[PDB]
């Protein structure tokens, strides 16, 4: 029947692989998996599922067209991205986003028992490196806040400076997966998506890591459709009903577990 | 090109704004200035009504806001309007500009600083408007057993006492007015009771929030209507660039008002 190219990226707790026996095609699961599967479910479509060949979420080049995610969306090769997609204005002018499933900020990853509790903690240190996946759109988002000199507080700029030191090379990292492994280690505070680094810290084996949030949150996490897709809006309208149900905070409890798991306090 | 636009009065997001006698009442606030940011970048003009009921909308068919952009009246609908699934089932919502919370108003100088705390309350009144969403939104949450903190269904028990007659109130601004006379804690709104506790002529509350946000605001267009992909980009522009964020600074200011934390 009706069947959707779905196109992701790997991302803990997201989008996760579940099980690859041979023959088989490669299965996946995570919070958004589940998310997907009720809207097929309530929407009455089958999917199919394959990794961005990149391995980007996308961004613009020089001569307007995208890579990553985006662009397979572009060029139509998939009928929807999912993974923990930010909804930005520079992606909804290429695609079509649904309205947000969940919301996003930045959160820092660092061992515990230091006296680092606030990003303008962070922002103080004058040997500790610290950054965030170069090339990301994190990174693009401390440039902008830390090359604006209409900020209120030197906070952004002085993070900033770290995090950009050698066009991005001393402190950044090159995934997502660097930087947790960094921060494990200690001497390092790893800049990402607030809900990717609370999980590895409530799973980490030895709980030795904590995560400072605070940051408001002005973005959300979305399912990018094509350019005028009918489905952005019909994936809208259950995404609400999934909300207003309570259905979402028990798939949130699922992968993020209120407790059972490490705990986060320093 | 003008849009007819529909709108009720909720400090700070609308409100009347001086008009000299004989001419049309003028408006002003948050909503306002997104309304006004989105007509020059997009280029429009527009006249803006305040709906005859006073109401945002609900069904039993739809009235308030909602009534007028199914019945054609209004090209939108702006002010301090929730994306729910049952309103945009009828119309077509705008991405949020703004993030909707449900917060506690309550005096200063009390030991009660989260949600938490006053779910250990006995004997406090406390609660929020009777038969609204809120109230709704505790029902659900007090009723569900999947909660892994007995903080919600705690609330629940109080708030509901008595079919919700002991300790709800009427209308938001009766919440207000009871939190600020003492011996009682309002739950509503956050952006409401934040504004009603800046501008307290006795800057005698406070506001709780702590709360990771359940809702959006946004702009309601009619069903079907060719301007709510354009709105949506242009919000998502306007959030990116922080000028919403400056636009809630002005209105929502917090030197020259009250000191919301000087306990
Ligand atoms: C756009 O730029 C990318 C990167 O250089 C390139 O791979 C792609 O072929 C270009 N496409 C054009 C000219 O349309
Ligand atoms: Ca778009
Ligand atoms: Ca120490
Ligand atoms: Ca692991
Ligand atoms: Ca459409
Ligand atoms: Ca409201
Ligand atoms: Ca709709
Ligand atoms: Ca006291
Ligand atoms: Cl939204
Ligand atoms: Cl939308």
């Amino acid at each position: 029947g009706l069947t959707l190219k779905v196109v992701t990226v790997l991302e803990e707790p997201f989008v996760m692989v579940a099980e690859n026996i041979l023959g088989q095609p490669k299965r996946y699961k995570g919070f958004s998996i589940d998310v997907l599967d009720a809207l097929a479910k309530a929407l009455g479509f089958k999917y199919e599922i394959y990794q961005a060949p990149d391995g980007r979420y996308g961004h613009q080049l020089h001569n307007t067209s995208w890579n990553g995610m985006i662009g397979e969306l572009i060029s139509k090769r998939a009928d929807l991205a999912i993974s923990a997609i930010t909804i930005t204005p520079e992606r909804e002018s290429v695609v079509d986003f649904s309205k947000r499933y969940m919301d996003y900020s930045v959160g820092i990853l660092i061992k515990k028992g230091t006296p680092i509790r606030t990003f303008q903690d962070l922002s103080k240190q004058v040997e500790m490196s610290y950054g965030t996946v170069r090339d990301s759109a994190v990174y693009e988002y401390f440039r902008a806040k830390g090359t604006n000199p209409l900020e209120q507080d030197s906070t952004f700029a002085e993070l900033w400076r770290t995090i950009s030191k050698n066009g991005g090379a001393d402190n950044c990292v090159s995934s997502p997966s660097e930087g947790i492994r960094k921060a494990k280690k200690g001497n390092y505070a790893f800049l990402w998506d607030v809900a990717v680094v609370e999980y590895a810290a409530l799973t980490d084996d030895d709980c030795s890591v904590t995560v400072i949030g605070n940051s408001i949150s002005s973005k959300g996490y979305g399912i990018a459709l094509q350019h005028g897709s009918p489905y952005r809006d019909l994936f809208s309208q259950r995404i609400l009903e999934l909300q207003d149900t309570g259905d979402l905070d028990v798939l949130k409890q699922k992968w993020w577990p209120h407790m059972g798991r490490c705990d986060l306090t320093s």
